[PDB]
């Protein structure tokens, strides 16, 4: 958020455009305002239609951690519905779910899952599941093998086996979706269209000044600042699994989903 | 709306334009209409696209909304037409799906879901129910018990539960997207800056106006204020949905009619079943 | 087509205007184009985005009526298929399918279905449906009570009786879609405040043309202003889908084509 | 078709009298301004914008039901062959079905006569039940379903498997379903017809208002203007057809006879 | 791109040291009309764009869905079959025969190595026989798990839920296909390229009246702005074109090909 020394650095321009006026039409050099117009106008509806794809990528991505939730709590829902003395199943399968989610966190982050896992569950579990290329698939799995042994024991039919069964399914589509958010970068457009919106605003005092004079920088910058605002939306929407501020709060969410869990399966944070 | 007091202060700004104008070359300063036309487009494509984003979260809250009402028909249809004998699990699931209602609007309205609950379900349910941090969800799961219980005792077979199931997925749906639509707007802190920028835009503008309309700057103004306010205070009347506001969804009519289908849709005859 | 009297509306002030602009300058008012390009600009680009808005409720409501049509031939499909003999549960089900399209029509023009209900089914069940504050509920309720029943004398499997549940559900989904879409529309206030700033809009703008074109100023003003009210007013007829205007959805001749299609050849089936 | 030619040569032509014409402009008190027409132009264009957008999308769902076919008879055809191997009669049988309702889609939408076309897939008693109807396309899945049913009266599909199948045919009800509402008159296509007059209207008008400013260049800076208006305009006529014959329709004989080839290869024939 | 702005360089200086010439016969050009046309074909790239991308995300989404239904189709054959090793490694074959053969088929590349070095030679020539290779190994994917239930081990429900994994595949490969023809526009977007090209080439001319030494400068800059724009549609617009980059799609069929190897205890190396 060195947006404030953008701003600085328009003032900045807007001083040097006045000062240097003095020597503009002598150099051969006339900057009119209308010119301006037409470049900032194009570049408003290239930010317009590039926030709105950062926009719905960034809601994508709360929607697939909505999806867990969802599709988590539904998943003990049916496990108690269904297997309601089932109480050891109960609370593998919680143990798995809730370190899905924060697995899935440590993917999207990039960081180590160990001691979450370690947390949730047993050692021997926690080495097959790190040595996967993918963690989470590898929990889905193991979660699968406690409904799938519950299936050949015969306390799941065919039938309420494939009920649960969609479930791991639908957490398998947010664990693409994700991926899929997250290796997904023509980000090279979003640092083209940056520079070009810099650029604009650096050269836009030396368009106005001919027009406005002294009042150029309070001009200039209220244009830039609106430019500048729009442009930096894009930057915070783009990494939605990131740690700043206004990134996903995707550990508030793992407590969210885990206390969820807990709370159905009869456990006390 | 608080518009009025934004028009009328636009009219000031105007007044002081004009009256100011006088002291302009004196103190060397211009404002030419151009680079406040760049700014107004630049902005009004802004408040475009802000807007549509807006409008879509309240069309995501009425279609959620609308879930609710179809999902709980269809699962008392089907509890009708594969166990029409059974009057007592009817007259239960429906009581559930109607408290998951009303537990739904008072969440989303952060009000108390107590009387609307104790009208609905017997007290060893309500103090459960009361008892979660998760109230919406636990009203589900009971609903899911009900079902669950028929599906023990081989009235429903695995297939015909099933078919219920799948609707309380809907309903999980259902609470899990109002549950995410609830929390603070997808980037809200740009929606304020915006409304910031339109204000002071706004405000600065007869003082650009002035060197060309003179006298005719405040009927100018005032007209081109009205535009973007009008369009920048719509966005706002559509980012809280579950508000309280007459703008916002009429929540309490939306249960009701909910409750009424429901009731319209059982009743009459007692008999072993 | 009130376009043609505010077109004529917007005639008159092209002419006050060319005859003002002189006695501009003794009453001390200019009025250039410029701001008021900002302000027409600004006036498209809302009243783009609020048509996008209009023509999306439009076409879903024609979706959501579409899937009537489909849900209906692949239920009676369904039967045909899976009980083949069963000519008399055809009838009573097709006349329940047909009975809710009708039923929906009514519902949303709000008119009395009593005339459909009763050349269509029995009356023992014209009054159980007029009965319910919500009749086109009811009638799915009908159409799965026939199924069940064929359920439970073990005609229907719970698999096949599945398959034709579904079919319900998807009537469901439309009969609360078309529900939702016809109550006032999302921030309908609006979209009369827009049109109240493109007649003004329109009605101004001749008074800052002259200086530029003079003479040509109604002309110019007029054709400016058929763009701009042309636009809002396709808005005006989207957003009422299940209107009785000729604009409006067909619901007649959609109901109509639902009933000739279940009904194809006396209901007859190879 | 592409009388856009003839409107660039009507503008070449308005663009010589303008320039003839200019002088007697005064002494009428006829000004025409570049401005308003910049005010007007970019309306039009915004309109033309949210026009075009919606014509695109149509197209594409027409050539999305169309692939649709193409995914649910493959799927059908794939199904019928693991569940059943050896039942090569109905094969051939349920393939003329499917290759049958493709053909008669095209028909339907072509308004053109379906009965060549089956007579070469179905015997001649089916051919009679299919034109019999007043709806043939929707007769044709019926059939394909008896076939289906039957296999299943048979035993040698069980309602599961069974469900499998119908709802593949479900998909065609939905293709066939969303082919005859994007046959009907298009939503607002009176505005289409209101939009290209006021952009026809407006392109004519042009060269009378840069004339001012442009003297001998405004044949050419009109006419290019001029054609950028009328080829996006074009593009709605260009996508409102999406079932007709013309070179920029969908190839629906070219799609039916990959349908009919997949078909063919997946049953050795 | 960058040799369209050197031409547009060198049509600046033309328009410098020819403005005086013409603007004297009678041929002016303003800037208010090419304001105007600029604005008119931004708001048509930016309608346009907005189809480029559109058609990327399915593309995306497409091979998303290829990652998701071969790994949870994999997952029930281990949760619903845990000890059938050889039906699990068949059907994995198959899997990651179909994703580098749909990688093949819409680069337009030879399958035959990724399919040799997967599956038996007799199952390669029956693929490569066929006029649709990709829907074959479909097929062949079916039949493992359709023998399966022949033998009694996948109940009709159980194979109908890996049926339907199938069914997600039949879809990415047809949406595929569609996305890998010419884009329903297309032929208006060459049109638009070109407009954008020419309105770039006229556009110093407009401005020199204004701008003079400054022409170059200016010109250059809204040039690129609109080039810009105009050449990030046409990477978008065409995911499996000829021109494409081939890392995603290379990196999605390894991704695929490793996690299946993974599920089936095929990695990591025995002890
Ligand atoms: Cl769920
Ligand atoms: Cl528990
Ligand atoms: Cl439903
Ligand atoms: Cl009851
Ligand atoms: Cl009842
Ligand atoms: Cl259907
Ligand atoms: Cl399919
Ligand atoms: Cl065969
Ligand atoms: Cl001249
Ligand atoms: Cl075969
Ligand atoms: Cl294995
Ligand atoms: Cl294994
Ligand atoms: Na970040
Ligand atoms: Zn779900
Ligand atoms: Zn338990
Ligand atoms: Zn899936
Ligand atoms: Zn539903
Ligand atoms: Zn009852
Ligand atoms: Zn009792
Ligand atoms: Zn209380
Ligand atoms: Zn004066
Ligand atoms: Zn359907
Ligand atoms: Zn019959
Ligand atoms: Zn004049
Ligand atoms: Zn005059
Ligand atoms: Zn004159
Ligand atoms: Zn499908
Ligand atoms: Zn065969
Ligand atoms: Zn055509
Ligand atoms: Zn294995
Ligand atoms: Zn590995």
């Amino acid at each position: 958020s060195k947006i404030i020394f953008r701003l600085l650095l328009n003032v900045l321009m807007s001083i040097i455009a006045i000062i240097s006026y003095q020597w503009y039409e002598q150099l051969g050099i006339h900057l009119t305002v209308a010119p301006f117009s037409l470049l900032g106008i194009a570049i408003a509806i290239f930010l317009g239609f590039r926030n709105s794809a950062s926009y719905s990528r960034f809601v994508e991505a709360r929607n697939l951690w909505g999806t867990v939730l969802i599709a988590e709590r539904t998943l003990v829902r049916q496990l108690r519905n269904i297997l309601p003395a089932e109480h050891d199943a109960h609370r593998r399968i919680v143990s798995y779910l809730v370190a899905f989610s924060w697995s899935l966190k440590h993917q999207l982050r990039k960081t180590d899952p160990t001691a979450d896992l370690r947390r949730l569950l047993p050692e021997e579990r926690v080495t097959e599941i790190l040595a996967s290329s993918m963690p989470t698939n590898r929990i889905l799995l193991l979660a699968g093998n406690e409904i799938g042994q519950l299936r050949e024991a015969g306390k799941l039919s065919d039938i309420t086996y494939g009920l649960m069964d969609n479930k791991l399914d639908e957490l398998a589509h947010v664990l693409g979706g994700c991926e899929r958010l997250a290796t997904t970068p023509a980000f090279a457009y979003t640092l083209i269209l940056q520079r070009t919106v810099y650029l604009f605003c650096t050269l836009l005092p030396f368009a106005l000044v001919g027009d406005l004079h002294y009042m150029t920088p309070f001009v200039s910058v209220f244009i830039s600042y609106t430019f500048l605002s729009w442009d930096s939306l894009a930057e915070e929407l783009e990494d939605p699994f990131g740690t700043a501020a206004n990134d996903l709060p995707l550990n508030a969410m793992c407590n969210t989903i885990e206390r969820n869990l807990l709370d159905m399966t009869g456990q006390h944070p």
